[PDB]
């Protein structure tokens, strides 16, 4: 039921980078993106914003194959992720189109693998 590109883009699914240096690489090359993002999660109550970053973590903490499987299991039962019952835009920055996703991973690797200051905004 996935796609190559939906619902994780390739790119993605393939990136050695951490949420901290996609997002790192979206301030820089997709703003736009990195500022509807955090407006988004600042507007989260403390214990979504940190289910957010946990299973963002989790995630890129996967190889290939398990993000592959995890956007089988998205791709095939829209209501598998749990806190998307919280907040479906969770992971919107990461996930939500291959063109934003080809920016990033572009340039992630260039980028502090721990650099927590993306997550705070304003
Ligand atoms: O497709 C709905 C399903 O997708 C999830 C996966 O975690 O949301 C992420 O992926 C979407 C599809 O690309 C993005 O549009 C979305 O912004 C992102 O949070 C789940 O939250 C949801 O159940």
């Amino acid at each position: 039921d996935a796609t190559d590109d939906y619902p994780i883009p390739n790119r993605i699914m393939r990136t050695p980078c951490t949420a901290e240096q996609i997002m790192a690489a979206a301030r820089d090359v997709e703003p736009v993106y990195y500022e509807r993002y955090m407006t988004d999660y600042k507007n989260k109550p403390p214990h979504v914003q940190q289910a957010a970053r946990d299973r963002i973590h989790w995630f890129f903490s996967m190889d290939y194959a398990g993000r592959r499987q995890y956007s089988e299991n998205t791709a095939t039962d829209a209501f598998f992720e749990q806190l998307a019952w919280m907040w479906p835009n969770w992971a919107k920055l990461f996930f939500n189109n291959k063109g934003v996703a080809a920016n990033t991973t572009d340039v992630c690797e260039q980028y502090p693998p721990d650099d927590m200051s993306v997550w705070n905004w304003d």
